[PDB]
DNA sequence: CCGACAACGCATCAGC
DNA sequence: GCTGATGCGG
DNA sequence: GTCGG
């Protein structure tokens, strides 16, 4: 955070282009700059110095100089004052509400937490739960609580079927001291890229996590991706732990490494590694990495037996989870 | 210049 | 009912 | 908004 001031500015600029401008690319460009500048081991003294880092162009360069001079960005000072932009930005903070639904509500005149509350009949299921746990979801999860949640999830899963393998990924696997949520990659021998010999593999687990009252709500649930809520149990007289977001992804066992790579992130690391991958002539997703013929069509899945194998194909020196926090 | 920008599961809608 | 486009995730 | 060709 040697440049915490600069990277926050870019993030705010990025959330704006995304929520208000619905200009996803500017959003991604800004996040990239914030990212590269964030790992830069020096306290940036000027736009020029920043323009050197890849991802930082001329526009961002000027903003950084202005920011270093005045201590703020005019363009942001204005954005903060515009009521429409502040409403949209706010609503989007509710899980389930994005740029579109956010702008839609404002038109209707629904632009404050009070409004959403007295208009629950105008939200889909996810949005409703996102409203219910509005505060909680804004709270980070201390690694210790993560470790505690991990035990429940792994033990409960072990109970449903000893052959289930549950690995906690996301920022937890990258070793963060706090996480925005808990991410769980789940595999079982019956579900392989070749065949699904057992149905409801994800359902059963979710069902077990519910019986023990660990999982309390469901944002969305399909055969391989579950999006919901959970809560650590509290002791007698102890004030309750906040409700936490939980993501569970069922992946074919033979595709574990591509799956764990992806789910370990970060999102920006994935974006960059996948981008590079293409440049090297490959395509990478949560399931496999494949080659690319001039035509464009992906080829057949290359053999993978470790995360490193994936790094090797693209000719990138392996990077432990802790170093993928971009 | 200017196209490209990672990738995909689920919820929900339009159109048939 | 389906298929496809869009939103959201994030 | 930035980038490589
Ligand atoms: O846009 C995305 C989002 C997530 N992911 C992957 C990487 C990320 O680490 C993982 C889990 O998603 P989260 O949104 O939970 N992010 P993460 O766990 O890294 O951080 P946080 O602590 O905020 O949850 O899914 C992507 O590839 N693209
Ligand atoms: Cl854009
Ligand atoms: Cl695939
Ligand atoms: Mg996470
Ligand atoms: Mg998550
Ligand atoms: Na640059
Ligand atoms: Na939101």
């Amino acid at each position: 955070t040697l440049n915490g001031g600069i990277t926050d500015m870019l993030t705010e600029l990025a959330n704006f282009e995304k929520n208000v401008s619905q200009a996803i690319h500017k959003y991604n460009a800004y996040r990239k700059a914030a990212s590269v500048i964030a790992k830069y081991p020096h306290k940036i003294k000027s736009g020029a110095e920043a323009k050197k880092l890849p991802g930082v162009g001329t526009k961002i360069a000027e903003k950084i100089d202005e920011f270093l001079a005045t201590g703020k960005l005019r363009k942001l000072e204005k954005i903060r004052q515009d009521d429409t932009s502040s409403s949209i930005n706010f609503l989007t903070r509710v899980s389930g509400i994005g740029p579109s639904a956010a702008r839609k509500f404002v038109d209707e005149g629904i632009k404050t937490l009070e409004d959403l509350r007295k208009n629950e009949d105008k939200l889909n299921h996810h949005q409703r739960i996102g409203l219910k746990y509005f505060g909680d979801f804004e709270k980070r999860i201390p690694r210790e609580e993560m470790l505690q949640m991990q035990d429940i999830v792994l033990n409960e899963v072990k109970k449903v079927d000893s052959e289930y393998i549950a690995t906690v990924c996301g920022s937890f696997r990258r070793g963060a001291e706090s996480s925005g949520d808990m991410d769980v990659l789940l595999t079982h021998p019956s579900f392989t890229s070749e065949s699904t010999k057992q149905p409801k593999l994800l359902h059963q687990v979710v069902e077990q996590l519910q019986k023990v009252h660990f999982i309390t709500d469901t944002l969305s649930k399909g055969e391989t991706k579950f999006m919901g809520v959970c809560q650590l149990p509290s002791k007698n007289d102890e004030k309750e732990y906040p409700h936490r977001r939980i993501d569970i992804r069922l992946i074919p066992k033979d595709q574990y490494y591509c799956g764990v790579l992806y789910f370990t992130g970060s999102d920006i690391f994935n974006k960059n590694m996948r981008a590079h991958a293409l440049e090297k002539g490959f395509t990478i997703n949560e399931y496999t990495i494949r080659p690319l013929g001039v035509t464009g069509v992906a080829g057949e899945p290359l053999p993978v037996d470790s995360e490193k194998d994936i790094f090797d194909y693209i000719q990138w020196k392996y990077r432990e989870p802790k170093d993928r926090s971009e």
